[PDB]
């Protein structure tokens, strides 16, 4: 059908065909007579599975011939949604698998809908994962995502009456035909226990023991057969667990808890119990691994050049004192060399400046669960202060301040003051948030060590998202620069010599509107709502959160309302408002702010005045599938965070790519987006980061912008009445309250400079000619935001390695 | 290799190498030089599994067309043991295997040494299930096994410091590949709730839901192309189960543990609220499957005529008011029409006499769980007794005898009652148990219909038990009369033209010769214990029970241990005394005569002036694959349970089939055999059921016995001062204290003619030629005990349908 899905050969179509006809009857046990779509999905995925084998196999035969240094990413989230299509991409197979299924009578864009998203990640954190796992496949690295294999991803979302339902996300109902268990690589975890100090050495003894069992996934590299390797970890009890003889067989349940389901929470830290002990086991079990391929390739002097630990957050920071514990405790190293081993070896990112997002461990919850790790990051401490002591005499408070140890109510361990202590690079992800961490959070540990501090831009894949679920627009730019830039984005600076060209602009404003009325046929499809295509699809989905501040485009769009029932015979450009993103299950506030955009929907929706002018609909269980649909339908990008909150975003760099404009503040990765395409070319509006401080220092106080602007006032008064809760007139009273006075966001402080500049971009949309013209320069400028080069960045300034793209035989 | 193995072709050798080659590669995902033998165990079980799909296939597609009457065999228990063997012996494939996997460099019989046995069951009831899996499908029978697939089977069995030790039999570890799991049949079960009677029937709601997810595993016919299916259901939560967050899905266990884990009693009844759970899920999901498929082959007046439902005893008996409560409360059948409908449908076969192993269920248990099935079956009981009060007019004893309800402390069901009432046909195992329950325990059920009583003699199905694991045996019978006797054991008969042939004689003594070596080999190699192959193996392998006797087995021990000692240097024909099986965790005194039997050995293994003249050996966590190996190395077979208790036993035929004598009481099935063989060719000593009622009449009195018995007195007086526990003296005084005051099985009663009948067994092994005749004798007339005879009855009296011995196209 179009280019870039590769060749359609003979051979290969035929070859499929019958590999297809042979899993159907072999493997799932059917014939055409009683198979369904889902029996069709599977036959078609063990089908693409199968050419994924061979190269799987060899990758991994090559790194041990060769033996690099092998890159460890640890995570606990890894959000890869769907990986069909994904695999056929990345193998050249799409037009061969597309004919072959045609010529069965079958619909393949049918089949890839009914696989599962593997939904092991909340948002941005678990996203970034999935898109570093394809760069590093794609640039040649030998590394391996390790990670929890969750039987329950992250919550489907259900609106009932407006509200947020959760139900479990039982992704592995129909099996997982991707991964591949294990069994024979199952580690020993520990916990609780006591410590013996004995003549030569502590002990850490009397521990209640967790099997570890590995589930691999494989990650193929773009069309250079690379297939690297994602080992997730689940948990089982050891046979002699517990041991009436029902009630011990029946409580192995509370081993294998530890598993179980992911924390739903998006920037925000849950002090449990449970969750203290996913973290370890993640970490516990990686590092034996880790050790053991290491050992099989005595001297750990050479460990650092063998091996590189990356830590996704401190979510994994256990690492650095349970590598110090093998290297003391069961190598017998010195604790100096032991140590010096472990910060050569570890390097940390910070994904948040958010105080609430931090992980503050209570001691209590260290001290009885992982007893040694305690006394190790005691010790880490006590020598660490007597740097910082040494560096700066006389500075007590600066002591007290870098303290892995917080004083206070509880005493609590600082994850990331010991990730910075025990690791020799600290990245933030967005170069105003790195230099954030230089001048506030870590203030006083740049000082300390200023070359650890790094920042390494985020980025996204371009394989998923542009290739993948924008074909038509890959095309386009494929027929007149080639196909190059799939695997060098930076490529896509060569589209600004197409910015005059007729042709150009009318294919990207085709490709476009065939995505909207797509996307358009698909709202009343799977969830029957008329919208009309024409008018300016302006989308918000991420995760709900005050910081990301949706309240303030509910606000723009109550405006947008009134004004047209103030003046309806005037014109105004017709909008699509969707806004779409799941609540963590615990945060009332979030889960308002849904009910409040609902409410707003079943206003604006049904009034005749309003007409199709102005429509606003709530994107229903967002998650990576959803994203990969309106994304690229979109014409305006909200990324509209309280200046210095969004360490970096990445949902901003894939609307960029896809062909919309964006409309947000100088936050995170928006500052260099806008950079690089031209402020003239970005919808920029709101307080900078030092005009948010200048306030704070000053005073924020709601209560003035609703005394001096009229149409805010208004809002106010319509949520506080009632307007959009007949039947429950104060339902809205909390998020008055907090808005009006403990707004920790300063919605009212941006609120006159977002509504103007929503004018200009009505006033833009009106130009069509001019709009795509903005629109080529976006996407033409949006090479620096390839997860490919974010991660050459990691490799050649962290990881001391050489990206290579160099195909291996297949 | 040997001729009942099939031939080894060229083609499929070659096409069996390359298949194995191809599942080692994309299946297991390894390569010759990481694969260990569970991956090469793994690549040969997906490579038979291949062989089995097509067959199973046109099997199903076959019944649909034909649409012959359905056989639904309920049990909760279905103890299958190992499927590649069983698998390769009934395809024909055993041979080519054999030769393609030494082809590639490997022992087959290696690899399947490594297979996890299917446990899931506790002894004979499980095990019955299994054989008549088996022999409806080599009889052509639409039949379809229907069960719970149990996270965890029957325990494994460790023996630590001479006491029993229980460990979790996780046997789904490392996968099971002849399972299919079919998440689209995926039924809905209901429990709680309340019943609520509206103007049109009573309806049940309110009710927690629990899904029943089933899995298929294929049950080939001997070498006939037959394969049909056994099902068996998984407790899966509802996703919207529960549904703070995470405590919610942590809390779906709690529905899935229904299938977590098989209860481990033999001919034990526990009234626990999980088993009955499991008894209802089982019977629950079953019936919407059966009539589901009955509706698509309206009018159930000819369910009777499509359908048939065995009850493996009471365990699954709530079919009985579940097809009512479906008929009349979903389908509105008038109460009449659907009892006929459920009588003539269901069929149930009981499985013991001993009153603590029948099942009566409290009613407040029902009255919380199944509501709607109590009032079912209280409505069922009134109509029943007014039966009875018309045919017994004044007969107020006989009301509350057959009562389904049982008066008392608290009320319970009678479940064995219950399926008399509601099934056309009630049949025992053995025709001595089958008599016992029409003149005691079901006495006032048979006067009032007596067309429902049957017997049903059990068997075993010479395929796993003769061909499987005894090939050198039934090579040599082959050799002499072919290989019809595999699928119609009568043949066997005709051995007994070959009594005086001299060639015979030393084959079938060869035979036993070579598989004592060989498991005397075995016993040195996983379990380090030498053993004198020249020795008479004297075994006993079953269930751990007090009716079972094992103790009359160690009062004989230690007799001919005190004898020994007593005349050092006499002549006595050398014994290996093998005693292995399980006992129920909660069951303290078979636990205690475990650690009697090791304690036994502890004192007679080492005693040099025994020297290897006597050896006592507990064989260690007794299975089915154990059961596979000792059996066809045994000399003496142990079947000694007090005349009246052992319903029917069917391990006595195995050993009967494989080459063995027999030692026993005329007990269940023991009586037959012997019938068919010749009095004149069993050891049969001890009361027979009249005399134990004479006994009970009379008062038993064990002192009586001890007293009058000199050897008897030393051994509990050897006992009763520690002999054999010198650091524990008292350690076996609950043993003395039950054997000389509440013995209900009597075993000081058959002390001195069993120790009679011993001295016969020896006098004879003593002539080689003689014994090895007699054996023969056994051999040739074990043809009665064969499965397939049994399913042929169940076939002709009770489903009404007709056995089938004609291949299928392949
Ligand atoms: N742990 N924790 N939570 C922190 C977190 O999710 N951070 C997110 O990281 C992603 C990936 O770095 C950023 O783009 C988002 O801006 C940032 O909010
Ligand atoms: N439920 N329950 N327990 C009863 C039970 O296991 N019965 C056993 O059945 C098997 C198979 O009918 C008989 O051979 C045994 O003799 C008998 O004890
Ligand atoms: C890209 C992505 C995110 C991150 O979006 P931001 O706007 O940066 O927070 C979250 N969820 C999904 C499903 C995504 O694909
Ligand atoms: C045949 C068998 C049984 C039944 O033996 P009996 O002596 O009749 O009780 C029990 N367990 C296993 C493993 C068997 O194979």
């Amino acid at each position: 059908q179009i280019s870039v899905r590769g060749l359609a050969g003979v051979e290969n179509v035929t070859e499929l065909k019958k590999n297809f006809n042979r899993h159907l009857h072999f493997t799932l046990v059917k014939d055409r007579n009683v198979a369904t779509p889902r029996d069709y999905y599977f036959a078609l995925a063990h089908t693409v599975r199968d050419h994924l084998v061979g190269r799987w196999i060899r990758t991994q035969q090559h790194y041990y011939e060769k033996d690099p240094k092998r890159i460890y990413y640890l995570s606990l989230e890894f959000y890869m949604g769907r990986t069909l299509q994904n695999t056929m991409v990345n193998l050249a197979l799409e037009n061969a698998c597309d004919e072959a299924t045609y010529q069965l009578g079958l619909d393949m864009e049918e089949l890839e809908e009914i696989e599962e998203d593997a939904g092991l990640g909340n948002g941005g954190l678990g996203r970034l994962a999935a898109c570093f796992l394809d760069s590093m496949a794609t640039l040649g690295l030998a590394a391996y995502g390790y990670g929890i294999r969750y039987e329950f991803g992250i919550f489907n979302q259900k609106i009932c009456g407006g509200w947020q339902m959760e139900e479990a996300d039982d992704w592995l109902r129909y099996g997982n035909p991707w991964e591949k268990a294990r069994p024979e690589f199952t580690l020993p975890v520990h916990f609780y226990g006591r410590v013996e100090h004995t003549s030569q050495g502590a002990k850490w003894v009397d521990t209640q023991v967790v099997l570890a069992m590995p589930y691999d996934t494989p990650v193929p590299g773009y069309r250079n057969n690379v297939v690297n390797t994602m080992r997730l970890w689940s948990a089982k009890a050891p046979n002699d667990f517990n041991l009436g003889y029902i009630q011990a067989v029946l409580d192995r349940n509370l081993a294998e808890n530890i598993s179980r389901v992911l924390y739903p929470n998006d920037n925000f830290f849950e002090g449990k119990e449970l969750r203290l002990k996913q973290e370890y086991f993640v970490v516990a079990a990686t590092l034996q691994d880790i050790i053991r391929r290491f050992k099989s390739s005595t001297n750990f002097d050479a460990f650092p050049d063998k091996v590189a630990i990356q830590l996704n957050d401190t979510h994994p920071s256990l690492a650095i004192p349970e590598l110090m514990r093998v290297l003391v405790d069961l190598e017998r190293l010195d604790w100096d060399k032991a140590w010096e081993v472990t910060v050569k070896t570890c390097a940390y990112t910070n994904h948040t400046v958010l105080p609430e997002a931090l992980e503050r461990w209570p001691v209590h919850l260290l001290e009885t669960l992982l007893p040694r790790h305690l006394q190790i990051i005691y010790e880490i401490n006590q020598r660490f202060l007597n740097r910082v002591a040494a560096a700066f005499p006389g500075d007590v408070d600066r002591l007290r301040r870098m303290s892995l140890v917080e004083e206070g109510a509880v005493k609590r361990i600082n994850m990331a003051h010991l990730c910075i202590a025990g690791s020799h690079a600290v990245n933030g992800v967005a170069r105003i948030h790195s230099e954030i961490l230089k001048k506030t959070i870590f203030k006083d540990f740049y000082e300390l060590e200023p070359h650890k501090f790094q920042n390494k831009t985020n980025g996204i894949t371009p394989r998923r998202w542009l290739v993948l679920c924008n074909p038509g627009l890959a095309e386009i730019i494929a027929e007149r620069i080639g196909e190059e830039y799939i695997s060098d984005l930076d490529q896509l600076r060569k589209l600004l010599s197409y910015v005059d060209d007729e042709a150009f602009i009318r294919d990207v404003a085709k490709v476009k509107q065939e995505n909207k009325l797509k996307f358009a046929a698909y709202l009343e499809r799977e969830y029957k709502v008329h919208i009309n295509p024409n008018s300016l699809f302006d989308v918000q989905v991420k995760r709900i959160h005050e910081y990301k501040r949706q309240l303030l485009n509910c606000l723009h769009v109550i405006t947008l309302y009134n004004r047209i029932k103030k003046e309806p015979n005037k014109f105004v450009v017709p909008r699509t408002v969707m806004i779409g993103g799941k609540a963590a299950p615990g945060y009332h506030m979030a889960k308002m702010i849904i009910k409040l955009i609902t409410a707003i929907g079943d206003v604006v929706n049904h009034d005749p005045v309003v007409g199709d002018r102005l429509r606003v609909i709530f994107l229903e269980n967002y998650r990576v599938s959803l994203a990969e649909k309106v994304i690229p339908a979109a014409d305006l990008s909200e990324q509209i965070s309280t200046a210095g909150t969004e360490a970096s975003g990445t949902g901003n760099m894939k609307f960029m790519l896809n062909g919309a404009l964006t409309i947000g503040t100088m936050d995170g990765a928006n500052v260099e987006m806008a950079e690089e395409a031209g402020e003239e070319n970005f919808f920029i509006f709101g307080m900078r980061v030092e005009d948010v401080d200048r306030l704070d220092q000053r005073g924020y106080n709601a209560q003035e912008y609703y005394d001096r602007i009229p149409e805010l006032r208004q809002i106010i008064e319509q949520l506080s009445s009632g307007f959009f809760s007949p039947k429950q007139p104060d339902l809205f009273k909390d998020i008055v309250n907090m808005l009006m006075h403990h707004d920790r966001f300063k919605v009212f402080a941006d609120y006159e400079e977002y509504v103007k500049c929503q004018e200009r971009v009505s006033a833009l949309y009106k130009n069509p000619r001019e709009w795509t013209r903005m629109v080529i320069r976006n996407i033409a400028t949006s090479g620096k935001f390839s997860s490919d080069r974010t991660i050459a960045q990691y490799a050649r300034e962290i990881w001391g390695v050489e990206p290579s793209r160099q195909r291996l035989p297949a």
